């Protein structure tokens, strides 16, 4: 079983930091949830929730798999089908965009 | 002691949704609770980040707040449930047996 948080928090304009809607976090979650949904294996194991702010906005898009405990961060809609099938359906986090264990 | 990280669904839903929502059933109040004790607390703030949801699933059975690594998920949480959950659990690390609705 596997639970992905997406962080789907949006700033106005000049906060800092950013936030990951403004760096096409949205996008991000709506890919995971058309994934999971339209496979067999994940749809029965697996929970993709949408949230507010994590902190760690600089690292936006930022994901996190539980209970794993994975942090992903510059996640792009274009690297979802690869987390999916490497780390929720694999077991093997993608390395490439991890930012805490 | 080492790290929790706990979610509470802040989902709102317009009035005519069967299962209604977890902001209906009072969770925002249930996250602000859990983030004016995480830190009015310094041994939890130090080790536990409190992060606002969407639905996760289980509306009829909410307000739902999941704690991880643990895996553990609550039900029906109101707001003076959280000092307990704080208490036993962030800080203790045994789980509110009677609002457990999944380990
Ligand atoms: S806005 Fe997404 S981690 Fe802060
Ligand atoms: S509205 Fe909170 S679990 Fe569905
Ligand atoms: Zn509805
Ligand atoms: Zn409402
Ligand atoms: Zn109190
Ligand atoms: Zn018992």
């Amino acid at each position: 079983f596997k639970h992905v948080f997406v962080c789907v928090q949006d700033r106005p304009p000049g906060h800092p930091q950013g936030s990951c809607a403004q760096r096409g976090s949205r996008e991000v979650f709506q890919a995971f949830m058309e994934k999971i949904q339209t496979d067999p294996q994940l749809f029965m194991t697996t929970v993709i929730t949408p949230t507010g702010c994590m902190n760690a906005c600089m690292m936006g898009p930022v994901v996190v798999v539980y209970p794993d405990g994975v942090w992903y961060g510059q996640v792009k809609p274009e690297d979802v089908d690869e987390i999916v099938e490497k780390h929720l359906k694999g077991g093997e986090p993608v390395e490439r965009l991890v930012i805490s264990k």
